[PDB]
């Protein structure tokens, strides 16, 4: 039990003081001067605001990939994400082609169960089969899972060509799942990899040049067109880039429900970081999509201010120096990812609120309640309400931190924003009711999280079927 | 105290099956399964929805205009809004020119006191002084007023060109106050009529002619570009136009906070009605900005499921065929308006929400939810839940009704939807937790309305707050 | 707008022949013949008084009250005020025991929305409480009430014993509000009534010797001396009896600020009305204080005439005959009250104004202007200037009028002046500046009328406040 | 031309804040910021209260009295009253007996026109004779006085008798005008004075022992009991004593009109000043009546408070010690009178209004209006309205001026609250428009002043009127 008293709540939609009793984990009762129960401890949040903990619906917590395992694990990724304000992940189950679903699940749930905060799965559809379709409606049904992820890029690994993306989406409607896609042209990227290494660039300075926007702006008006065609919702990860950006707008301007996600990184960085001549520094940087020219960078601040990029993640995949090192020869063999976990909230916070492109309301509803709706678990999490979930932070607006790989609680020897000071942060982090991170002092418990079911169906398929419906063919009469 | 049970709620963003209490007013309860108290009567709203009453910010009961006065008045044109399923108004002070806005204020308070729903203003500029200034803070501090409209077009009556939009916005910015906008280009209007008279077209006809889409457009762009130059937000009343449409998404697509609201009939009719061979029939119609060919409808839609396009309003404006017969030699004196007040809602749900192209939280967010936002009423309105104000309309997915002037309770003799037939209607309406309109039964009693005041600096000043003091000039030393 | 013209303006100091411009809800201008601006009605009253409209402090419309709801409405009780000269009203809420102030001044509230012309309230002390407290310092900084009614009778129903009189006086004092008192003994009256009652006295007749005027007289005391002990003002309300007005007198000549207020009914009818050989008839003077023996008259007259006895009012509580004999059996559970507000001016101006025992001067003070200063209206009420309201009455003194239920227009079936011939009546009623009454015409509208908000702090109260400094109690050392 | 700026106007009824700006003798304009004519000086009121200028309607300037004359010439007395904030006087005509009215008026004219402040008279009737009734008709027709003066004691001097007081009051009756009295028994105070001086009780201790307060309560008796037969009204000057006082509270709770005058010396001197040791300094104090045992001045306080003292005035009469000393070794032969006319408002505001006993509204009342108002001159003085004579008082609350004779401008050696310290003052007087008291600078000039004409019939005769038509005696026929 736990009362938070004298802060200013803030939700995705307004702002007024009040206090917050939490038991159970979960809110029990919200308005001006409630009084302690006894067993309650109290929290001052004078001065601050209460907000929504944020939702990272975009990790990979000890990831195998490019040959290794990511160095950061569920408890020290979810722990890191408490110390940031982040107060539940969604990460992904990725089976390797022709390996059954469940059995990675399984295998995934196992590596989960250490999490420090509350925690689910996306399921990546890496190869095609009928067994795979009966495992989507197996994961759906009995494990809480209603996202599914492609990837349009890795070929020759986990590439899901369209014959695969229209089989899967088709299910994915079936099912009431959200199909999920990361969005660069494999074929384009493949192919300019050899064309790069051919010519002797080796160095990570080729990585943004052997996946230019374009790129990922043609696999994303592939992806939606496919999601238009089937008539279902698309949600795109990672968008890094105006062309992709745009393909967006083009298509909810038509009315599609098509959902953007976007990193702090591809918001404040450019891809002059991989020109830097420490191989290990500008290493430090690949990720896929890879850091981008400055154009881009405004192009998705107006997404995020115009409604057409809904949400905010981190795509959290550490890889320490040497494991980067892999590709010291071979740019396309640099295991890919960055951190940022623990700083997406702060960043976002700093360079968006302070500098008023956006409000306190628009910052709730990108770090945790359109994450929520998109993928439902509104008003579960992502909302200050009677009966929610108690994940909340206590932000200090006026509170100073530097990001530093010495100091972070990120396991992992880089951070992408080194050395970079930000104005407002997360005093205090509320999970399942409980105060895991206090001025300072982290208190994450391995284990603590609980896995999170995600209903099928999402209210968007109310409005989808009413649309199949009216739009079901009829012969000509004769 | 009336309490409705085994409805489903449905807000701006979601839907769950509860019992609403209500008394003195407000919402008291909202759960299921809740009891009857004492003395309170039932409503069983089973198979219905039960959603926040429709607030229509675009009004003019018994509005003085071009050389008459409406015939629909406060107490009429509010009852009929009842019947229709919206329980509260914003309407318009409209000074003479030269005439102070304190003066019109209270002959508008005075009309209002009749009306059987809750209601407000917005005041209109339509000359500039010191005085007009003063006024202005004054209306905004003592008497609930946040928002002045301006009018770009009337040329010789009412106008406001650049240096009183100028000084005004100015003024609101100031203030705290939400400047709103008709938007056409009224030289060219001006120049369009005086260029058809000469042509010798009079008739009903020649009243789109004179007021083309792109004389819209242009007006949007400059009121846009001087907000967004003085850094004030924008409210653009019955957008009609692709053209305006466009400039509005342009904008939204910088970050800039323009808001736009349709009209029913804008959505719905085209400009093949101005041909019909019953003068009356045709004048009926006659309303600035006027229906348009049926692309400009198709493009609105997809505004509104876009989001560049924000509310829902009807710019209810009554005149009877005698009235509207003082054009008879002359289309340029027909006087300007058309009904909707009654018809909005049941418009909106039937064109919307039965096609699949409106979910039925976005009626409800284009309805009332962010009419109230824009203009701070939020959540005293537009919202289901505890403490709220209890308006409230429960709608009834199977019913079935027919426009028809025979029997609309709007206090006029001509329906711009004559004949058209409904699928889902207002069962019943709430009003202050009172139910006036049951099933065909009409309970609004003269003057049961309250004066709905509205705080000025509604949370978009914050944000441009802090984004002003970030792009401020700087000076070159040295 | 409108001119007055050809009249003497008579207010409660001097008598002077001028026109009057009103306009905009305000008198505009006054003066020797005056231009006619266009567009304004000339009234023409030549040979007439034009005063300000009477202010009636005392109304009940639509209470309910001894199991029933008064006849009177809201609408029927103000528009009847106008035909009678009266332009505006203070009426009161009166919360169960136990019920919340607020919840009540709600209830109350929409119940007047239907009013025609001005309107305020006094709210009733019917309980005790810190929440009590705490709404009374609510209803006086943000709902424009400025003093607080406490009831010395009704023994176990809302009888305020003096702890509540202490605390609530306390709290007046406090709030710069005017705490008035009904004022009698109400255990004496309990004990009376059931003693009457066991002798078998069930009839009107009883109901004067269940409350004789002693027990007036020493309720009157009680409060006076309260007031006195704590520093405050006091408004006695209708005082019907020789003690309780020399309780004023004595108070008074030691530089109390104590006001009486007195209606018509005790000035002009004495207890034989209770004998009345028809029950109907004894019943419709029912009301408390009863009407009394002949010598109170005679006393009251003379407490107008000294500058005791400072307001007149009706107590206006309607019920008709069948809700009378709800005490057909028992006297004690016939509803208590009578009409009046249509008659007070006439029957003052007759009686007092023809006989010549109050000035032409006397009349208006007694009718507005005192009802206005001591509830902190004056001059926006009251008084005949530039810049006040526009509520003016025009008396023909040549007018005769025969009061009769059959003709008034009080919606109730019973007028305790049945068949008394006035001379000197209201031709016109002007409220607002608008026209309402006519020579014979009432054409008042449901909602015409405004909520008025009263100020605290009248000025009585920087006197009381050098007063208490002067007597602050010197403590002596140690 | 002269505008007072910034000051807070201060009423008999109200305060606000306004300029005022007065020109030909007149108020011209009172509204916030009004602009400076060219031509008029500017007078900074501000954080002051702007008055009414005191009215004294009672004073004795130079007059011939018991073998001498009155030290204080009709222009120092003027001046004097000027510098304490008193800008009108009325002083008396006094014929000698078998002397033309006419003849003494003509003088008293004469000695008049040195005035510096506005003047009038009243005239008083020291005997009787169809020629004393004819010229008082002249005096009222042609001359301006609406006031006769009568002497209840003085015998064998001035005394009028019962006869005298009936056919004098039913004259001023036929004339609408008003009877003022001197109210003590002349045959006790005569038969008191001889036995005093038989016991050889010669000091001026036996002053007040010559005529106790039942004395003068007898005389108010009767002439209050003459006006009521006659149906006149009454004005008694300097009342004294509880006895009268409650004489007068008696007749107007009979709803006569009778007023009552009173002086600063009998509000807070008391009688133990008639036995300070030295003879010349009890002398000093000598005036009929004379001061009064203590509980005389609560009771006076205590009229003013309960509206039973009406106006405040000094009997302005001045001798020097030397001509005090006339009466050395017989107190009946000292010349009987006292200054005040410098001191009255501001003993009056420190007594009155600093204490809380009265409002400030209180005070214009008492030191002006009320005055006015029974001598028919109410608006044009004591009044600040447009068309008012600017006749007014700037007074400076924090202020502070010590009472001596050594200081004063009264010329007179003698004050009878020599060392008393007032906090509140005139800071400046302005009289027909002309700052003459300024930043204690006396600039009144001789012969400024003009005569004030008092029109008959003031408002009182129509209420009398109505009165008698209604007594109408009717014979037996059945
Ligand atoms: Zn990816
Ligand atoms: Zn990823
Ligand atoms: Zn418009
Ligand atoms: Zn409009
Ligand atoms: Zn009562
Ligand atoms: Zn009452
Ligand atoms: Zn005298
Ligand atoms: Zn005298």
């Amino acid at each position: 039990s736990l009362l938070i008293r004298g802060a200013t709540v803030v939700t995705h939609e307004e702002s007024y003081r009040a206090d917050v009793l939490c038991a159970n984990g979960l809110i029990q009762a919200i308005g001006e001067n409630l009084e302690t129960p006894s067993g309650c401890d109290v929290l001052d949040g004078g001065g601050q605001y209460l907000m929504p903990g944020g939702i990272d619906p975009h990790t990979h917590m000890q990831l195998p990939f490019m040959g290794t395992v990511a160095s950061e694990d569920f408890f020290s990724g979810t722990a890191a994400g408490l110390a940031g304000g982040t107060t539940s992940i969604i990460d992904f189950v990725i089976p390797n082609p022709r390996q059954s679903l469940l059995e990675a699940f399984h295998t995934w749930r196992g590596w989960a169960q250490k999490s420090a905060a509350d925690y689910g799965f996306h399921v990546a559809i890496t190869w095609w089969s009928d067994e795979v379709a009966r495992e989507m409606g197996e994961l759906v049904a009995q494990h809480g899972v209603n996202s599914f992820k492609h990837f349009m890029a890795y070929k020759n690994a986990i590439m899901a060509a369209d014959d695969t993306l229209v089989a899967s989406f088709e299910r994915c409607l079936e099912l009431g799942a959200v199909p999920t896609v990361h969005a660069e042209n494999g074929e384009l990227v493949f192919h300019l990899q050899q064309k790069l290494l051919a010519q002797g660039l080796t160095g990570p300075e080729a990585h943004p040049l052997s996946r230019p926007p374009q790129v990922e702006g043609e696999a994303a008006s592939r992806a939606i067109r496919i999601a238009e065609t089937l008539g279902t919702p698309l949600y795109l990860v990672h968008i890094s880039s105006r062309e992709a950006l745009d393909e967006i707008a083009y298509a909810r301007a038509k009315g599609q429900p098509v959902y953007g996600e976007v990193l702090a990184g591809h918001l404040l960085l450019d891809d002059s970081v991989y020109r830097h001549p420490d191989w290990a520094t500008a290493a430090g940087y690949v990720m896929s999509p890879p850091f981008r020219p400055v154009e881009h960078q405004e192009a998705l601040w107006r997404g995020l201010q115009s409604g057409n990029l809904h949400t905010t993640a981190t795509d959290h995949c550490c890889f320490c120096a040497e494991q980067k090192a892999m590709g010291r020869d071979d740019f396309s063999k640099i295991p890919n990812g960055t951190a940022g976990i623990e700083d997406r909230m702060a960043l976002l916070w700093d360079a968006g609120v302070n500098s008023g492109r956006l409000s306190m309301h628009e910052f709730v509803a990108l770090t945790s309640t359109n994450t929520a709706k998109i993928f439902n678990l509104f008003p579960r999490k992502g909302a200050i309400r009677v009966g929610a979930d108690a994940d909340l932070v206590l932000w200090d607006p006026q509170g100073s931190r530097t990001l530093s790989a010495a100091t972070h609680h990120q396991r992992v020897d880089f951070n992408i924003f080194e050395g970079r000071t930000v104005r407002g942060i997360p005093s205090h982090t509320i999970s399942q009711g409980k105060l895991l991170w206090a001025a300072g002092d982290l208190r994450a418990e391995p284990g603590a999280g609980r896995y999170v079911e995600r209903p099928a169906y999402p209210s968007v398929y109310e409005v989808l079927g009413r649309r199949a419906e009216r739009q079901r063919p009829v012969a000509v009469e004769r």
